[PDB]
């Protein structure tokens, strides 16, 4: 029955500095752009077609989608952007590199934050160097005070992604529309967890490849009939 | 006063081949892409901010928009695509150059089609080389038999563009959303004609520059308080 394709964007400008990006609107790096080109070419070679695309409000996912649509000659497709598909919000860690994070927060907290499904990093406070840049960005002006995160656990990220999946994407799939979702590793983890009924342990061990189309075949109940395949 | 900005795309691949494009989905030329970059930088330098963008389903306009959004750091804006902002459908002239057009159709008809507001070019028939490429493109699959043009006069083009202006663009302007329209000379002519109440001869004498932001200041009735100005 249904065919669904996911793609995770590749490397960003702040990956080049080993800095936590989260909601900071870092562009794709040159390598990340190349990855998006390769994924688009793989979809082209296999003859994939879509009817609607979903992405975040972060340019590294948007640019990945743009690159894929260019490659498959489907630049005319409707595109829907939502903050709900944004990368996980890395709170006060935003902008820090690994050494600054270890020095400021210590080895024990970092290990907990890294391995935990439901413990968030510290909040991004108003004196944070990127607070004005992110929390006062006008693209989030329509979020409620409670919807705008100061930080997110993976559980938090999944919890604000799945309402968009249920309310906006699932109805498209059930109408037979061929959906492409270009987003971020942690927002895509929420969709995979829901589709496959994966455990918290399993989803935290799932590292979706970047720039590689992830293909699902779904039955009438949107249940996968086979494991995810990589193009 | 509301601020509305229009931009017309620049040179296409088929401009360099001196071929009538119409609904053929020709990409920008490199020079047309650079034009869009300069228009984007002019908007950047003037500090322009938008809230929603409209474009056609033709990549030469979509790419112009993409380039402007990149230049002004507003890739996160919602984008709506519609066939109703497409270039005029040049019918059977699609793909021909000036000499082939004159030979097949004669100087008298060419003069009429070029200076006329309401006489369409010949229809694109099912044996036309680009018939399947345009008329059976699935991006138009939702148009009714009656809506799918085989050709368009300027009057026809304006007649299917202004319903989109009223259906989707006017409601945004009324809510105070700052609109950017990236489209084609003849579909933008429909908006200019409507806004300033120009005659058929005036709109046909008006040549909108490519790559130059065109700025309207509109009163509460969406009526221009002064004529369009170039940035
Ligand atoms: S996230 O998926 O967008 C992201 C960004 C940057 C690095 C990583 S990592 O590969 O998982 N390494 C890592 C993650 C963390 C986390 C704290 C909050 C949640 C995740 C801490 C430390 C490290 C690291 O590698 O230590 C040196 C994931
Ligand atoms: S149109 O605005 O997209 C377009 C494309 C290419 C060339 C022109 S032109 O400069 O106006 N010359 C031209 C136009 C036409 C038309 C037939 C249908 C509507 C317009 C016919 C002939 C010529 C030409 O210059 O013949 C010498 C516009
Ligand atoms: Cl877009």
């Amino acid at each position: 029955a249904y065919k669904l394709v996911l793609i995770r964007h590749g490397e960003s400008a702040w990956n080049l500095e080993n800095r936590f990006s989260g909601w900071y609107d870092a562009d794709l790096s040159p390598a990340g752009h190349e990855e998006a080109k390769r994924g688009g070419q793989a979809l082209r070679d296999a003859g994939y077609e879509f009817d609607i695309c979903f992405t975040s409000v972060q340019k590294r996912a948007i640019r990945t989608l743009w690159t894929v649509l260019d490659a498959i000659d489907q630049m005319w497709l409707p595109v829907v952007r939502t903050w709900r598909l944004n990368e996980r919000h890395y709170g006060g860690l935003t902008g820090l590199n690994k050494a600054e994070t270890a020095a400021k927060h210590g080895e024990a907290q970092v290990k907990i934050w890294r391995r935990s499904y439901d413990v968030p990093p510290p909040p991004m406070e108003p004196d944070h160097p990127f607070y004005s840049n992110i929390s006062k960005d006008r693209r989030y002006a329509d979020l409620t005070e409670d919807q705008l995160p100061s930080c997110e656990s993976l559980k938090d990220t999944i919890a604000r992604a799945l309402p968009f999946w249920n309310e906006e994407i699932v109805p498209q799939i059930k109408e037979g529309k061929r959906v492409l979702i270009a987003a971020h590793g942690n927002s895509l983890r929420g969709i995979v967890k829901h589709l496959e009924g994966l455990s918290e342990e399993a989803i935290m061990e799932l590292n979706l490849p970047t720039g590689i189309p992830i293909v699902y075949e779904l039955d009438k109940n949107l249940k996968p009939i086979k494991p995810m395949q990589f193009l």
